[PDB]
């Protein structure tokens, strides 16, 4: 008798917190590459297992450990609310995924490595490295009951 | 016989000469760290060693090796003249301090590490590697006593 | 039937496609460094070797491999259509010349190792350590004689 619910809440803001805005080339903060979005193995409506915010080597594979980590993931096509990329693509095929590497601030509690597991300490390192911030100073929110 | 005097010399925007103004996120330039103000063991009001521009690690352990050089101490309760958060703490607490890390061009004159020492030739490379610009090329300034 | 010819080519900023300025400094992104114009060998009256988008060490050397990439000749002295600095230097004097490092969206097809040779993959890591990207989207061109 369970009753067919949907859910959304948290926007691609909350992935990137702050960016620099180059003025000679908007898109100095981003690099382009490819990855299997379809798992392989699979049938056409296996929806991806990639999320906004799996951290990725330069190579592409998902990281999981601080020595892949390179991007963080923030393609418009993994975006909350992304529902009906259902088929549109073969297993194991390769399609270009934009990555966020440098000039950013980022939210530390929503990095998550391939398997979905927080980013660990060692693995803040590398991106802190490169160009971005990593911040869990966030505020939250309160709904109902807490006063 | 020994007249108290007092002197100044130097301020924040001496040390920083540059900043990359990031848009959204103003403080993508800085973080904050927990260090020991109060020396563990010293005097109930000695005065805190920590001094502008030194250099400090990830720990908040002044940096005495190019290998520990992570950012460079630039906290308000370290600048020149602020002496009067004497007493406030006390031994053995750790304190934020806000640290300079990337986006910046920092005064290599005034970058010293925890001893006080000049900053090292292989240090500097850490700062640099951040995504700072360290320079030498300062106009300085000449007082009485110098021909101009 | 021979003539006297003369041709011009590109410009300079088709190697720095793009630049973030910073407010503080408008001049961070760059470093001057100390290079040799005229080989040791050749005559006083001989035209340079280099050219705008040869990859050069801290140095100074001219980048011969990816381990040694740090960043981009760029300098004034150098851009295509001057050529008149023939015999100004004798051979082995060294001059400043004006490298740009941190901050740039840099093309790939100009850019080059000493002798010419095109960037290696394992060149570009190197080259993005600074916070530079190196981008191939470059919609080219055709002249006359073409379709289109």
């Amino acid at each position: 008798a369970k009753a067919h619910v949907a859910t959304l809440e948290g926007n691609y803001s909350d992935i990137v917190l702050g960016r620099v805005v180059a003025f000679g080339d908007t898109g100095w903060n981003f690099k382009e590459v490819d990855m299997t979005f379809i798992a392989d193995d699979a049938d056409a409506d296996s929806k991806t297992t990639l999320f906004a915010g799996v951290l990725v080597g330069e190579d592409g594979t998902p990281a999981t450990a601080a020595a892949g980590v390179f991007g963080v993931l923030v393609d418009r096509k993994v975006l909350p609310g992304v529902d009906h990329y259902i088929g549109v693509f073969e297993p194991g095929e390769k399609v270009p995924m934009v990555l966020a590497v440098r000039g950013l601030t980022l939210n530390q509690l929503k990095l998550k490595y391939a398997d979905g597991t927080a980013i660990d300490a060692a693995g803040i390192q590398a991106l802190e490295a490169q160009g971005n911030q990593v911040t869990d100073k966030i505020v939250g929110t309160q709904f109902i009951g807490s006063v």
